[PDB]
């Protein structure tokens, strides 16, 4: 079961730029994690999202260690791995990942698409679920799979509406 908010970005087109990369994967590995991770949210409602080089974009990723000017310091490795915050100007929307983790993309320990879309999904304004198996679960959990579960797909349509077409 969820729990959502409030906040919601009142457009249904938004922009990220990914202002950094973790030294741990290639770029093309980070790119495409990131990319799968907004494409699950897309899949399930009426919004979309461009990687922005430069200019203003509304989600601002990027890999951050301990202290970062946001007035919440990374912890190191372990513990929390991520955060972002809920839809909204400046900082709102914006997604840092600890880069004292090591982000990989396979079953190892943190698989940067797994975590990048829960994160994301707080972005978009989704709050947690209590079901063990949604993707909005409060802690990390790989299947080997990143589907939403039906928790998130409830959540996040209850917020921007469902999709119109299929999907694959
Ligand atoms: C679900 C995950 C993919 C992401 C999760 N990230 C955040 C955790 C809260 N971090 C955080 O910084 O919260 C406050 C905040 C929120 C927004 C902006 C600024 C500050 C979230 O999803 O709400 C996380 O780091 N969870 C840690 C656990 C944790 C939770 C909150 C705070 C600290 C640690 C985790 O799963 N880590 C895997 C290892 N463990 C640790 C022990 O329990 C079993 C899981
Ligand atoms: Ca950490
Ligand atoms: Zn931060
Ligand atoms: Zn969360």
């Amino acid at each position: 079961v969820l729990t959502e908010g409030n906040p919601r970005w009142e457009q249904t087109h938004l922009r990220y730029r990914i202002e950094n990369y973790t030294p741990d994967l290639p770029r093309a590995d980070v790119d495409h994690a990131i990319e799968k991770a907004f494409q699950l949210w897309s899949d399930v409602t009426p919004l979309t999202f461009t990687k922005v080089s430069e200019g203003q974009a509304d989600i601002m990723i990027s890999f951050v260690r301990g202290d970062h000017r946001d007035n919440s310091p990374f912890d190191g490795p372990g513990g929390n791995l991520a955060h972002a915050f809920d839809p909204g100007p400046g900082i709102g929307g914006d997604a840092h990942f600890d880069e004292d983790e090591r982000w990989t993309n396979n079953f190892r320990e943190y698989n940067l698409h797994r975590v990048a879309a829960h994160e994301l999904g707080h972005s978009l304004g989704l709050s947690h679920s209590t079901d063990i198996g949604a993707l909005m679960y409060p802690s990390y959990t790989f299947s080997g799979d990143v589907q939403l579960a039906q928790d998130d797909i409830d959540g996040i349509q209850a917020i921007y509406g469902r999709s119109q077409n299929p999907v694959q």
